[PDB]
């Protein structure tokens, strides 16, 4: 019963040379890790290095000409830099953006590696830029390489194709990329839970909402849980996991669960506007361990509040390492709007699972 933890501080050298006070900051996880430090839960994992993705790994998910382009960005002067983030949504780019964007994917494939090798049981990615936004062909809201689609992929190609991974991404926003790319994939679960405000939050399409329930193979195996209606917190996140998240996760029995683990959604949050607390996040990380004999990664995504963020990885990272979850308030009264959001996933997935019916 070990955790790992994985964090490089060269992660921090992509910087956004236009605005240095936007929200995804080099800080984000040198303030995470700090916290881990100072809560003496660094001393308690098994450190895992970094390492380079491969292009033959970006390969798993993403085209060569996007593999390319990005890569072209690393001796770009700063005109060709700015023409290019201009091309993207929500992209800005340094020349150290490739390399770090290879150090996030590589660091959660040694992750992976050590969990299902059986080095450490369960491990935590304190990575950046993050993934879940970007999609086969392109970058995308601060993400440039899809890291959880890569390391579900990675995972397969060491173990067997057909491995089981459950992708559970409660960053505040739809992971459109890590959706399209396991669209008909009956081998990957992606299960995403998000603000969307019937399409007015972003990434702001439609593709986000709970009748996308995957195409051919892949039907049933892409659960979107879409919240409407304003602020979000600890109880309705509580319910999506008890009456959605895990009861169809136990029926798939996932034999490697990826945590997509943006903290946007968490108080304090500037741009999530959700109201989840630290011991809400401990929850919801104590439930998945619950699942594939307690295999689990956890990759940070987005969350742009430095003290919720630090906080409330910190409590995932305590879960891992068996700490006793913390108390939590009152669960009972969801809002109206969460409730039918909850009973339209039920509706749209009752014919693929079971255990919905
Ligand atoms: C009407 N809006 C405003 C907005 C401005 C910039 N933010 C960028 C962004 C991207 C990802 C994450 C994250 O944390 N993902 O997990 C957070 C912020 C998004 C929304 C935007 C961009 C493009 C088109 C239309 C619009
Ligand atoms: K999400
Ligand atoms: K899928
Ligand atoms: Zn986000």
């Amino acid at each position: 019963p070990i955790t790992g933890l994985v964090y490089d501080q060269r992660m921090m050298l992509h910087h956004n040379m236009w605005d240095s006070h936007h929200p995804e900051l080099p800080q984000r996880i040198s303030r995470i890790f700090s916290r881990h430090e100072e809560l003496r839960l660094l001393s308690r994992c098994h450190r895992i290095p970094a390492r380079l993705a491969t292009e033959e790994e970006l390969a798993l998910c993403h085209s060569s000409k996007h593999i390319s382009i990005i890569k072209s960005s690393e001796h770009m002067k700063p005109r060709d830099l700015n023409r290019l983030g201009d091309e993207y949504n929500s992209i800005f780019i340094s020349n150290e953006s490739y390399t770090c964007a290879l150090l996030a994917a590589g660091s959660c494939f040694n992750s992976a590696q050590a969990i299902l090798t059986g080095q450490v049981r369960n491990a935590v990615a304190i990575v950046r830029p993050p993934g879940h936004h970007a999609e086969k062909d392109t970058a995308c809201g601060f993400c440039f390489f899809n890291t959880a689609a890569l390391t579900a992929r990675y995972a397969q190609s060491i173990t067997r194709e057909s491995l089981r991974v459950l992708i559970v991404d409660w960053d505040v926003h739809h992971g459109n990329g890590t959706q399209h790319i396991f669209e008909e994939d009956d081998s990957v679960l992606y299960i995403s839970l998000h603000r969307y405000e019937d399409g007015a939050f972003f990434p702001n399409s439609e593709d986000a909402n709970y009748d996308k329930v995957g195409l051919g193979k892949g039907r049933g195996y892409n659960v979107n849980i879409p919240w409407n209606g304003g602020k979000m917190g600890d109880p309705e996140y509580m319910a999506a996991f008890h009456h959605l998240v895990m009861p169809i996760a136990r029926e798939f029995a996932p034999e490697l669960v990826l945590v997509s683990a943006g903290f946007d959604a968490a108080r304090g949050d500037p741009l999530g506007g959700f109201q989840v607390t630290p011991e809400g996040y401990a929850h919801l990380t104590h439930q998945l361990m619950s699942l594939a004999a307690g295999r689990v990664l956890i990759i940070l995504e987005g969350g742009y509040n430095l003290t919720s963020i630090s906080e409330s990885m910190s409590m995932c990272t305590s879960m891992l390492l068996g700490d006793s979850p913390p108390s939590l308030d009152h669960l009972t009264p969801l809002k109206t709007s969460a409730t039918v959001s909850i009973n339209n996933v039920l509706r749209a997935h009752a014919p693929f699972w079971s255990s919905l019916r």
